[PDB]
């Protein structure tokens, strides 16, 4: 049978740390995705279309991950694209059938199996408008028809007859950081006006779950392609308590690499509380998103990975609060 | 024998909710197109079809639901995928080996068939431009009857009876009339003044020539037919009377459960307006409902005895739960 949303959420809990909403749209859409599939094709059945999601949110909010945390359990063909690589038909670089290319190949040229796949699209918010803009517009228009239903032509699984691939059933997930949309939103929320006459009106996480196609289009996407990306999802910008859950509580959390690495030699690796909140704040201000809790970490602990496979005797290692506020030396416990 | 016009609109409509002039225009080309290849004597030339209008007016879906009673090859060419013969990409006659294919390669077949080119307004010419102009200008002499050299199953293929419906929103068409007809100027003496359905209904050449077609191609496309920006009620029947009617599509995706969905009349028209606002014609008819039942549908199939969801009109404007009967 079918996992129901709530499943697909509770296997995206062990990835990726907040972002409620963007864990419930896809959760739903691969749902749905799922059920259009087993529907009945023929008869006096309604025909199904599919709901794309764009996924709008800053850097190191989790929108990639919640793509591949997704792919672990989908159990349908998957292929990860990337936006910055396709150019219009006539130029240098990747066509957007490329992309069919790759998720046809990760089953292995079963074209039956791409047609039901899901494909994620990043950097999308980079081919917006803001001449002949090949690797802007221009991508955005050619991707229109292969977003909905075409049939692309492929090359064969050999050296470059050409595959015919109906795209109509494949699920796209498009996302990426949309930088200067804040400002668009807060154009458009609070316009006001100056002088006497006129009424003057009051003045990320709230600005982007506000995003209207309105907002795109004055960013930089086409009204064609907004209207095929029909979901939009939102990550918010992760603040200090959601950092330190990031360091700890993920499957992957950032804490266990280290510990796995010291753990390849005999010492233990333990941080105190203090220090995962003064991690989490001083990658907070970092502005990079959780990627910020990585230089942190390896930071303060340069100098004991240094010395740590020459020690003898070392049992276990502790970051205090102090190592990460101050220039100190973990605690060295023989 | 052949179907009449009236006929042909009659299917489209089972698809396509107003666009009258977009149906008589579609209906009584492809009826000539049938006379045409029935008629061995003056020889006749064929009248291709332009398409024109905003998105989500349902273009496509008129050459779609065409598509599904036409008795000859069709096919549906991406002019963004074509470039000049030179260089890399598709070139033009690649359409041919397409609506060739569908009929298993039979040519006196594919010579009789009906080609839909979407995406036609981004060929525009707006150095060489290889997947521009240059390709408006390879498209010349396909439109206009040659003789195509495709691949096997060369094959000589003469498009000289093959009828082409190009279409596409030339989404800056709008601007050019509006400055055709709208001096908008300053000055005492001045004509100053500041519709997308109004305006497209009295496009010209002139407008498609500044918009970035060139001449030569606007002369192929001889019929114009144009398509309504979808108001306020055209709206509404987009989402319950068309047989993949919107709200249809969720009822069935919920009858994949044991759960029956229900919509009220007010929550149809607050979907309807909302949908204007997003300024995606009636593709924004999908986003609304999709966001009002999020919850639901994430919830539903976890849920148990739940029989019946009642979509009102609270819950398109304000942020309630649809009413769920146990
Ligand atoms: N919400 C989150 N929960 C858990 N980990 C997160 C979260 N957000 C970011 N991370 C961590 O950040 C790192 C990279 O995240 P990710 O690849 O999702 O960023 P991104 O979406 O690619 O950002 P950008 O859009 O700038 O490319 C990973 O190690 C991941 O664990
Ligand atoms: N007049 C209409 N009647 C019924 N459905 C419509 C109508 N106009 C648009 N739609 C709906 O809009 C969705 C997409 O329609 P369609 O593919 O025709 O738009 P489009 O022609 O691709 O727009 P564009 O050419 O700008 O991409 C479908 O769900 C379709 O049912
Ligand atoms: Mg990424
Ligand atoms: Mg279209």
């Amino acid at each position: 049978k079918l996992p129901t949303p709530a499943e697909i959420v509770a296997n995206l809990n062990d990835h990726v740390i907040g972002q409620e909403q963007a864990k419930k749209a896809l959760a739903v859409s691969v749902y749905n995705h799922y059920k259009r599939l087993r529907h009945p094709k023929a008869g006096a059945n309604v025909e199904l279309s599919k709901s794309n999601i764009l996924l709008i949110g800053p850097t190191g909010s989790g929108k990639t991950l919640l793509a591949q945390s997704l792919a672990r359990k989908l159990d349908v063909p998957f292929v990860m694209a990337d936006a910055t690589t396709l150019t219009e038909a006539g130029y240098v670089g990747e066509d957007v059938e490329q992309i069919i290319t790759k998720l046809l190949g990760k089953c292995d040229f079963d074209v039956e199996k791409a047609q039901r796949g899901i494909v994620y699209i990043d950097q999308i918010d980079k081919i917006s408008r803001k001449t002949r803009d090949v690797s802007g517009e221009g991508v955005q228009q050619a991707l229109l028809k292969l977003i909905e239903g075409t049939v692309a032509s492929v090359p064969p699984q050999g050296g470059r007859e050409f595959i015919n691939v109906d795209t109509t059933n494949i699920l796209f997930i498009c996302g990426g950081a949309f930088a200067g949309l804040e400002k668009v939103i807060r154009q458009r929320t609070e316009k006001g006006g100056i002088g006497f006459g006129a009424s003057v009106h009051s003045k990320i996480t709230k600005l982007f779950g506000i995003v209207e196609p309105e907002d795109l289009i004055k960013f930089g996407l086409i009204p064609e392609l907004i209207g095929r990306l029909p979901v939009i999802a939102t990550l918010e910008i992760l603040d200090e308590d959601a950092l330190i859950n990031i360091l700890t509580e993920p499957k992957n959390a950032l804490v266990k690499q280290y510990q796995a690495l010291f753990g390849m030699e005999n010492v233990e690796l333990e941080f105190e509380e203090g220090a995962l909140r003064s991690i989490a704040r001083q990658a907070m201000e970092r502005k990079t998103g959780a990627r910020g809790l990585r230089s942190i970490v390896e930071r303060c602990l340069l100098d004991t990975m240094y010395r740590l496979p020459d020690l003898k005797g070392l049992k276990k290692v502790v970051v205090g609060k102090a190592v990460i506020e101050e220039g100190r030396e973990p605690e060295l416990v023989f």
